[PDB]
């Protein structure tokens, strides 16, 4: 995340955070994820496509910062790893970018619901927030561009979204970006999501409850004029969610 304010995992309970084991011991990490049921979690497919052995990976949920065991925290293994049948990635936009991790623990249990650690809703169909709405996200990405190095605590910030035909607009991104993907930014250009950031929540109060509404998935740069975050629109593929949990 650019900007922003640091975080801690009290305040983005359905948070997931995601490791992988490398040959050897070394482990790096690779993504956020959010939590849809206390046994599946959901991520974007171009997190995994390139390594898609569930056996190594690890995930977190409770976890306030990259590299210290924050005391609440749960740690889990893969079981089972889904993805899209149909994602395909081109120059720069993902197609359905959309993927499903069923967690359990070393005992074979899926997570427990506490005050640091919970599930977000889905939202439901035909019914996303209206352009200008203003939603937060959350990930251990990096602070700047030139950053190799990603931020020892979490971080979250808020950005809005931006309508389809305004982001397909020729200094956007034309006709890379289809109705099956939504685009949110901040108007002075200041903060926004970014490499590191993939996979995490885009969430949106709406009318009442707070919503997974969307999935970190590309954009050009991070926080660029003119090139807003792109998510996936989780309402499209509900059946999809449904059928494959
Ligand atoms: N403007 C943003 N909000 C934004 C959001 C997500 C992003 C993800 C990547 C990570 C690297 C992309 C990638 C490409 C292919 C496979 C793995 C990783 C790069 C830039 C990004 C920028």
């Amino acid at each position: 995340i650019i900007g922003g304010e640091f975080t801690t995992i009290e305040n983005q309970p359905w948070f997931a955070a995601i490791y992988r084991r490398h040959r050897g011991g070394s482990v790096t990490y690779v993504c956020g994820g959010s939590l849809m049921s206390p046994c599946w979690v959901i991520s974007a497919t171009h997190c995994f496509i390139d390594y898609p052995k569930k056996e190594d990976y690890i995930v977190y949920l409770g976890r306030s910062r990259l590299n210290s065991n924050t005391q609440g925290e749960m740690k889990f293994e893969v079981e089972n790893l889904i993805l899209h049948k149909d994602y395909s990635a081109d120059t720069l936009a993902h197609h359905n970018d959309i993927a499903l991790l069923k967690i359990r623990s070393k005992e074979g249990r899926c997570a427990q619901p506490s005050r640091t650690i919970q599930t977000i809703c889905l939202p439901s169909m035909y019914n996303d927030p209206q352009f200008g709405t203003s939603c937060e996200i959350t990930g251990f990405g990096k602070e700047n561009s030139t950053d190799y190095l990603y931020p020892e605590q979490l971080k979250m910030t808020v950005v809005k979204l931006i309508s389809h035909r305004e982001c397909q607009q020729p200094h956007y991104y034309g006709s890379e970006v289809t109705t099956k993907m939504l685009c949110a930014a901040d108007p002075q250009w200041k903060t926004d999501s970014c490499q590191g950031d993939s996979g995490g929540p885009l969430v949106c109060s709406l009318q009442g409850r707070m919503t997974l509404t969307g999935i970190v998935s590309w954009g050009r740069g991070c926080a660029l004029k003119d090139k807003p975050g792109v998510y996936t629109r989780v309402s499209h593929f509900l059946p999809w969610i449904r059928s494959h949990t």
